[PDB]
């Protein structure tokens, strides 16, 4: 019996993973959002706290504990928790997604010109270090009591063990980690005006931090089980999906469009989206980026086209007729918006709908070749979330994008699977590593046929063409 | 009585008048087209004539022809009908549509430096010129036997009466026509190596030029009935509608989308796309643009919202989210017509869509009707007709959106067959007036613009222009 559990944005979940790969029973628990001001993200530890407590507590009651043998943790990225010297909170986290602090980056950048060298990283509004920059030049009196600043998921470590402790790939995410060393940089942080006394101290996400505290064990029906590193949540849902290895690679085709590809040791593209990253396993490291979320954009097509949902929407693509000519769907992430070119009397809803999997799919694909081309090349891929579940699109995707697309059953509980495999390998340290790294069961495999592929590349060139030369217009 | 005959591209149709101009009886018969080499649109003469003989003989079950008193012709435009000296057919008739020839017509604007003068248009590769230059270069044996160019018609014609002649609508078409003086011009057919001599006779559209051989007559269950010179297609039709004054317009959201004014004498602006021919009755003169469907348009924003007839659509439009901001559609006009949707974001389902579908060929319309009148045409009111122009919401919008008066009426449905026999009446009742034997179409509505609604309209024809015009490059 294991225990993940990931700390969300929008909340929590945990889960109970069998001595199998089976999840015996899971409990999900909400979290709000805070907005005070302009560009502000918040949330506070507490309610973090609370929600996961009352999550393992839920979970207690839904099957029994005490068999646990370890517990590991995810979360949210970037996230800057900072703590006086009693432990209590200085001031509400401020969230990956938070943007108060692009003045700040600019500062960070020319204070360390060699900033994007050492993280791997361009700096962003929603990554660790900046914030910091940005508290003490407008809240300094909460600056001047920071004892320490933990990423979300180690703020949740803190309540469970007492200890301070980061994974490589969570603590990557701060702009103070040197990914390459998988260190700290005495450099960033001074930069910061802070020192490695205020960070926590860096493991491996499948190495021990500590275990329960016996109150907080107590309270949860189980004993002091051991506690591991874990990770930030994508590497943390690699983990559990099984891309852990050089060039696997999964993409992630529901709400939150992402790309994570495991990479041949560090690598870079530091002026691009491609961000990189250590992996929460030892010696590996991982890119990502960034994507088209397709289920958003497949939703709102539905509407757009008036089949009023995605299932209606794949289907009536299959039924469009073959020697109506292409029609390009152009999608801008970026306000949610779009274009259809090539419009003629032969192009019906059905052609419509065909003419948004296509597109939704240039796209996709377009994202995947920019992280490839910094050094990636994936034998397979492996697709989850909601817009994964049609045979129809796997295939289309894998024809476009020419690229072998698995499906897996499981791909779909998220980072906290990820947390507890973690737990699993550390409480069986007579195993090695690779006999401990299960992949989800496949569930279906697609490569691309060729002469579609073939028949694809050129209305890939039209449709780069086309979203190019729009760009400025929807802008 | 009177017959009418319209050799159109996709099939012929026969109609028979009656006395009080009325129609008595139709007949439609189909035709093939072939199509050997990409842009190639050919026709074998031969087919027209079969078409027309069965056409004709149908309607004679329907009804005796016996008491007809003159026949009209009208005829697709611009088709190159090749004769030796035997009136044998060289080849097959290169059409309106055929575009084979385009390097020709560069050619033959350099060499005619004052081409667009003396014809008042620019060339095309759809024009009868052109086509003759193209197979001088690629078919010499065959060049070498040219007896005789006819038009489709005006072929057509040959084999009713034995005749060779044209009128000045069809023959403004050729690129040979000096249309100011509604004569050929010498200089155009030198440059194509060609003389008067292979030339049909010119006439006016109202003109006899002949009557049906025996044969023909017998054949057909009538008299050896004079025929007039007729019209190409689109005359003859404006003339069915009783379009025949200058500064008399039509639109035609029909299958065939088309705008038609007869101007103040003749007008020429070529640089341009709008086109300048005679018109097919005596001292007339007209404009004319290819203009979108506006019929094949709104039936398609019919079924791509997946609305279900042309009416649920016009119906969905207006419960158009008046909050959202517009989405932008943009109608490009190659029949073939490439659309754009510009600028949708959540807001919008297929209400908007169908409204942006509306406004936009609304305002591509309007740009299309005011680049004619910036020619020197100034209508007091346009003539709306056709399936496109059946819903009364967007004929309004139509109204609202362009500042100009629309008459709706009804009854062009018959086609040039009409005006063909309009001419064939006038013909054969030389004293009276073509007030009389011409009449408008039945007034069904008048539409004048909203003085609001127009004004509001004005920015967002600004801002379709240069939309259109920022794509057009993307559209080739
Ligand atoms: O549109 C025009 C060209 O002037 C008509 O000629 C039709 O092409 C058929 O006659
Ligand atoms: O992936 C990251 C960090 O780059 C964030 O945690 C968000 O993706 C959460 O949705
Ligand atoms: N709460
Ligand atoms: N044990
Ligand atoms: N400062
Ligand atoms: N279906
Ligand atoms: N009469
Ligand atoms: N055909
Ligand atoms: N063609
Ligand atoms: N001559
Ligand atoms: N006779
Ligand atoms: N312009």
């Amino acid at each position: 019996m294991y225990i993940g559990i990931d700390l969300g944005t929008s909340g929590v979940k945990v889960i109970l993973l069998n001595e199998q790969g089976e999840v015996v029973a899971a409990q999900t628990e909400k979290l709000t959002v805070s907005r005070p001001h302009p560009l502000w993200s918040e949330q506070d530890p507490e309610q973090w706290w609370q929600a996961t407590d009352r999550a393992m507590k839920a979970l207690g009651d839904q099957h029994s504990l005490q068999d646990v043998k370890a517990l590991g943790i995810a979360g949210q990225m970037h996230g800057a928790t900072l703590l006086d010297a009693q432990q209590r909170v200085l001031r509400p986290a401020i969230l990956w997604n938070d943007g108060r602090c692009a003045q700040e980056c600019t500062l960070l950048e020319a204070r360390v010109p060699q900033s994007r060298v050492i993280t791997g990283n361009l700096m962003m509004p929603g990554f660790t270090a900046p914030k910091l920059l940005w508290v003490q030049r407008h809240e300094p009196e909460i600056f001047r009591q920071i004892d320490k600043v933990l990423l979300p998921k180690d703020y949740l470590r803190l309540r469970m063990t007492g200890e301070f402790a980061s994974d490589m790939s969570d603590a990557a995410g701060t702009m103070w980690l040197d990914v390459a060393k998988r260190d700290w940089s005495d450099v960033m942080l001074q930069a910061c005006d802070l020192s490695r006394d205020q960070m926590p101290a860096l493991y491996e996400g499948s190495e021990i931090t500590g275990a329960l505290l016996p109150e907080v064990a107590k309270a949860w029906g189980m004993a002091t089980v051991p506690v591991v590193a874990g990770g930030g949540d994508n590497a943390a849902g690699a983990v559990g999906v099984g891309m852990v290895d050089a060039n696997q690679a999964m993409l992630s085709l529901g709400t939150s469009g992402v790309y994570f590809a495991v990479s041949e040791g560090f690598l870079s593209k530091p002026e691009s989206a491609v961000h990189s990253f250590c992996h929460a396993l030892p010696q590996r490291w991982h890119l990502m980026s960034v994507m088209l979320s397709a289920a958003s954009c497949l939703d709102w097509a539905a509407k757009l086209t008036g089949l009023s949902n995605v299932p209606a929407l794949i289907a009536a693509a299959q039924q469009a007729d073959e020697s109506a000519e292409p029609v390009w769907f152009l999608p801008y992430l970026s306000q949610a918006k779009g274009v259809f070119f090539g419009l003629t009397h032969q192009h019906g809803p059905n052609e419509l709908a065909r003419a948004v999997l296509e597109g939704v799919g240039y796209a996709l694909a377009d994202g995947m070749d920019v992280v490839h081309a910094c050094g990636i090349k994936p034998q397979s891929v492996t697709l989850i979330g909601g817009g994964a579940r049609s045979e129809y699109w796997r295939q289309m995707l894998a024809d476009i994008s020419g690229q072998q697309l698995d499906y897996r059953t499981g791909g779909d509980v998220g980072p906290a699977l990820g947390a507890a495999r973690l737990a699993q390998i550390a409480a069986n340290p007579e195993k090695s590593l690779i006999e401990l790294l299960p992949q989800l069961p496949l569930e279906q495999s697609h490569l691309p046929d060729a002469q579609r592929y073939a028949a694809y590349q050129p209305r890939r060139e039209t449709f780069r063409r086309l979203y190019q030369q729009l760009l400025p217009l929807m802008a």
